[PDB]
């Protein structure tokens, strides 16, 4: 299993780059995790329910004002596209920024041109991160948390955490190009250490649940795959889920119920009517789910994951046959509970419910029996947003 940094370690790299790139020390940091979801897939556009949680993987940022209203940006990530550095002026009302090369930094430019609160100054800032770019995590859901967290000492907002995760949406949407839910913005911003979150994502409501078992831990492997489907056909589910509530006449999915669902057969797609029901199912499964992990019931919740993956590849079709050989040599492992692909779908990382002597044995055979090269994350829940002064 991979290292992970500590946010100590990440703190100095970031000090350190800082103030080799800009002569003095800088004045605040911040740090925003990345996410794994452990159930609850593709419902959260859907105004479902889900429940992730943070993990000890995540994006530091360090910087200070500046106060010539310029925005002057450096990242030594793994991954980060060409050029490490961008400066920017501030956006005005006569101009906006705009998305554009370098990739990475319009996920802070979109946090910059959403941000509701005013005067924002400009500001000089080095992005770090231990979230590997892409893989799955929230990388992006980071860096856009990271980035409003350090707008907020800058210029303190004074609104919900709600319409924080709704302004880093925004971001990821209008200046990513990637029509996210809330959800990974949400556990970025809301985690707690030892627990995983209940996020209802039509009431907005959220509930920490406690997830804090030395004989329990949490494997996620990275296949290290990205299919491109894994862009380009993710929005083409919400338009998919959209068109059946439609014709239900229905707000939204979470209304509707698979016999209600079963009555209407006739009233969508073949396979319209797959989309509706992984969602109505994975919703009442993350209910299921969330009851389970209260009780301790980790072989329920195991199962629980087994129904969510199979309900993922057969009927929402958003797995790949990575991740389902991921899945698979998983549950041949002695002492797994369960095992299912988490995030978006078509590559990235699935998540595995273990108890904590069988993580060992349960990387060795997944990686042999993967035909590729997997990554490992042994990961505890962590805490979100951070804010320290230096
Ligand atoms: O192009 C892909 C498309 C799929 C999602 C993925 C992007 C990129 C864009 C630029 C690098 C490659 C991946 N990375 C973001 N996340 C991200 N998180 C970061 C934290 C600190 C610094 C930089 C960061 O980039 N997500
Ligand atoms: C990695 S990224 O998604 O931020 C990006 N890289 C080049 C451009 N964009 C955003 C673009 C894509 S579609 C509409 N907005
Ligand atoms: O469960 C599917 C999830 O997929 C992620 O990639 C996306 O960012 C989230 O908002 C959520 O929709």
């Amino acid at each position: 299993a991979l290292r992970q940094p500590q946010v100590a370690e990440l703190l100095a790299e970031a000090r350190r780059a800082f103030r080799e790139e800009f002569g003095a020390e800088p004045e605040l940091a911040v740090s925003a995790p990345g996410r794994v979801n452990l159930i609850g897939e593709h419902t959260d556009y859907n105004q479902g329910l889900v429940l992730p949680m943070a993990l000890e993987l995540m994006t530091v940022l360090v910087g200070s004002p500046r106060k010539d209203g310029l925005v002057s940006l450096l990242t030594t990530s793994e991954g980060a596209d060409e050029p490490q550095r961008l400066q920017f002026p501030l956006p005005t009302a006569q101009r906006s920024l705009e998305p554009g090369t370098p990739r990475w930094a319009n996920y802070v430019k979109g946090v910059i041109q959403y941000y509701p609160a005013a005067p924002l100054p400009g500001f000089s800032a080095v992005v770090v991160s231990s979230v590997p770019l892409g893989g799955g995590l929230s990388s992006s859901a980071s860096l856009e948390v990271a980035t409003y967290t350090f707008l907020q000492q800058l210029c303190p907002d004074s609104g919900t955490i709600a319409a924080r995760a709704q302004v880093c949406q925004q971001a990821e949407h209008s200046f990513a190009g990637m029509p996210c839910g809330i959800m990974d913005q949400f556990i970025s911003l809301m985690g707690q250490k030892g627990h995983a979150l209940l996020i209802d994502c039509r009431s907005l409501e959220t509930s920490l649940v406690p997830l804090s078992d030395p004989k329990l831990a949490v494997l996620i492997t990275n296949s290290n795959v990205r299919h491109s489907l894994a862009s380009s056909e993710y929005p083409v589910r919400r338009r998919q889920c959209e068109e059946v509530a439609r014709a239900l006449g229905a707000a939204s999915l979470r209304e509707v119920q698979l016999e209600e669902l079963e009555a209407a057969r006739d009233l969508v797609s073949k396979e319209g009517f797959r989309r509706a029901r992984h969602v109505v199912g994975e919703i009442r499964r993350t209910a299921q789910a969330a009851a389970a992990l209260r009780r301790g019931d980790y072989r329920a919740f195991g199962r629980l994951m087994v129904e969510s993956h199979r309900s993922l590849r057969d009927d929402y079709e958003v797995s790949c046959p990575e991740l389902d050989q991921l899945v698979e040599a998983a549950l041949a492992v002695p002492g797994v509970y369960g095992s299912r692909m988490t995030g978006g779908g078509f590559g990235g990382c699935t998540v595995t419910l273990l108890e904590a002597s069988a993580a060992p044995h349960a990387m060795r055979h997944i990686q042999e029996h993967y035909g590729g090269t997997a990554t490992f994350y042994l990961s505890q829940a962590a805490d979100g947003a951070k804010v320290l002064c230096l």
